[PDB]
């Protein structure tokens, strides 16, 4: 089968791209949860992610 990009976080797993949070709600766990994917292959599209802005806005 195909294999789809996992990342880690606590002890769950999860699509890389699609983190469940940013860096504006907690700085602390999201810089904590990208040590954690040093080694994957994952990790840029984490950081691509993990980095970007909210949701609340028009544009």
């Amino acid at each position: 089968s195909l294999v789809t990009t996992m990342c880690l976080l606590a002890n769950v797993t999860f699509p890389c791209a699609q983190p469940p949070i940013c860096y504006d709600r907690k700085p602390a766990e999201t810089l904590a949860m990208l040590s954690v994917n040093v080694d994957n292959p994952g990790y840029d599209e984490l950081l691509e992610a993990a980095v970007k802005c909210p949701g609340r806005k028009r544009r």
